[PDB]
Formats: C-alpha cells, structure tokens, sequence
C-alpha cells in the first residue's frame, strides 16, 4: 500500500557496549530526522538477549533509506559513532504496517 | 518498569498470506481481553513477503508467558492462524530505549 515504510535494524552489540552504543545513538538520532523522508528513529532493547537491539527508522519510501540515506555523508557519521559498537553488521530489513 | 513488546516473526506458507491476515484481525479480540494487553500491530516484510511481525503489548513478559499463553484464548488464537505458519514463530520481548 501507499504510505510509510519501517527500516529494522537487528544489531547485535560487543559485550560491554551498549551503554555506548546507547549514548552513540541518542547522539546520532538527529542525522537520521534530518535524513531525507526519515519521520521517526526508535531504539529498543532484548530482554532475553540484552546485547540485541532493534532500530526502527520510519521512512517514506524503501530508497529513502537504502539510496538516499546510504549514500549521504551522514551515514558516515553514523557508522564513526556507533559502528565499534557493533559485534557484526546489523541483519536489516524493511516493513509496512498491515494492522 | 513499564511497557514491553512482545516481538512474533512468523513466516507464513506460500499463498496463505491473505488467510493469515484475516485470522489476525478475527484475533484481534481475543488479545483486547488478555490480561495486561494494551495493542496489536502486524507488520509485513518487504524483501519477504511470506515474512510478518505481530508486534504486541503487555505490562509484564509475564502476562504473555504465562497469563495470555496458559489459556484458552492461546488455543483459540492457534485454531485461527496456526495452519498457516510454514514453521514455529521466532518470538521475543523488547523495551523501548529511546
């Protein structure tokens, strides 16, 4: 359907990080708002696998994200604030809302 | 302390996309009159479209685990869209951070 798409970025953090990680996105959140046809950056966290988090980015369209945003300097930024963070490269994929 | 999400990645068999989708909404119920129950949402794969995430709140993980999964209504939810499932749903709980 015609309407907002949802980036989910399953991250996998490095043991002892993710108080850093939580501190590198809070600080990053504003590069992706400011991102072309981005409304919306949420962080969750795994109760039962406390180093796995979820962002959830809310994006006008799939190439929003995967064109615009991945080819701004931007994301760059994003990645030297929260990429040594990471245990491996987040598992992404995009969604829309059915119900 | 706060709200939690209960986080369902189901993968549905070839073609019972629609089917699956309409149980859904049939459920819809019987999650409003779970114990510590405050919404479902479902969410469609884009690169996966056999793939949906039933996004669901509760007050407590318990409330799921044990309260919502302990009764009949789990059973009746399983009757309406468990022969669509193509295996076990991939189920977890998570916090909002920011």
């Amino acid at each position: 359907f015609q309407g907002m798409i949802q980036e989910i970025a399953s991250i996998l953090v490095q043991p002892g990080r993710e108080a850093d990680f939580e501190a590198g996105v809070a600080q990053a959140r504003p590069l992706f708002m400011r991102a072309r046809g981005c409304h919306g950056v949420a962080l969750h966290r795994s109760i039962e696998a406390p180093q796995r988090y979820t962002l959830v980015v809310d994006w006008e369209t799939v190439d929003n994200h995967m064109v615009d945003f991945r080819q701004s300097a931007d994301f760059q930024e994003w990645r030297k604030l929260v990429g040594e963070c990471f245990a491996e490269p987040p598992q992404v994929h995009h969604e829309q809302k059915v119900l």
